[PDB]
């Protein structure tokens, strides 16, 4: 308690921690003004030249990008050294992952505007030439029941090093194992959506990682896709977890999907 910090000479006072990953924390915190934040704050001491560049990187997509979608977390400010990024970001309720969890049923209402967040979010980096190729509930911020893109996959994650569900291949494509397209991003959302439907990953219940990937690229194992009364949502499902990318949909197919533009 009673920790502050100063971000561009703004002085911020912490409130608590909220996340951590890598070499970075995540601050729920207070300007001048009473006005709540989130602040990242990754540390960069260890980091190579390549590790710096990838964080430059993200960091300038992210403050372009942010102007082109609301489906994107704001970034209102930050402080670059060569010892640590701090990063003034929007405040959200809770995470998508986190929220997952707690609810047993998700409201097929909610699921399907959870559903058009995302799509947007993604669309918007793709059309930069960003492919994230690692999404996950996680990533996603949920602000007052809109969902925020919280990154762009693009800084190099750094190791823990310190004393200090992680690290997942349930989300990962066929086209991923086998060792960029936006296709790939497809899959992981579809991946997303299959948890929101059904209750699991599509491969969640394979605990032998060895088996759960051999499952991912065999084109023999069917996945299942039980029937429900949203059919539109049984097709959104069947067409982005196609293994073959080039016959996987797109996302400005999506976007046109009844599924997402029929009124129900
Ligand atoms: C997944 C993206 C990523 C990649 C690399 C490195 C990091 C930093 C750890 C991250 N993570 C973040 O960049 C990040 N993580 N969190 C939790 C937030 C961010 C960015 C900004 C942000 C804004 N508002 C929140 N709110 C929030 C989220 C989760 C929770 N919790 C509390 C602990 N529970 C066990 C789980 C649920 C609480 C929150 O606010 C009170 N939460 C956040
Ligand atoms: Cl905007």
């Amino acid at each position: 308690y009673f920790q502050s910090m100063s971000v561009k000479g703004r002085i911020y006072s912490i409130l608590k921690q909220i996340g951590s990953g890598g070499s970075s924390k995540v601050f729920q915190v207070l300007n001048e003004k009473k006005q709540i934040y989130a602040i990242k704050y990754v540390n960069l001491e260890e980091a190579d030249n390549q590790t710096l560049d990838s964080y430059r990187n993200e960091i300038a997509y992210l403050n372009k990008l942010q102007q082109h979608s609301d489906k994107i977390i704001r970034l209102y400010d930050y402080e670059i050294t060569d010892q640590y990024i701090y990063m003034v970001m929007e405040y959200g309720n809770i995470d998508l992952n986190s929220w997952l969890k707690k609810k047993k049923s998700i409201d097929p209402w909610e699921r399907k505007s959870y559903w058009k967040n995302m799509l947007e979010a993604v669309h918007t980096i793709h059309q930069h030439g960003i492919v994230h190729s690692d999404l996950k509930p996680a990533n996603f911020l949920i602000v007052d029941g809109m969902l925020k893109l919280i990154d762009f996959g693009i800084a190099n994650q750094m190791q823990p090093d310190t004393t200090s569900q992680v690290g997942t291949v349930n989300y990962m494509p066929p086209e991923a194992i086998k060792d960029i397209s936006p296709k790939s991003d497809v899959w992981s959302l579809g991946c997303i959506l299959y948890y929101m439907t059904y209750g699991k990953t599509p491969f969640q219940q394979i605990i032998n990682q060895i088996s759960k990937l051999h499952a991912i690229i065999d084109p023999n194992h069917e996945i299942e896709f039980p029937d429900i009364p949203e059919k539109d949502l049984q097709d959104v499902l069947k067409c982005c977890l196609k293994r073959d990318p080039k016959q996987r949909i797109s996302i400005p197919e999506l976007l046109a999907h009844p599924y997402v533009q029929i009124q129900t």
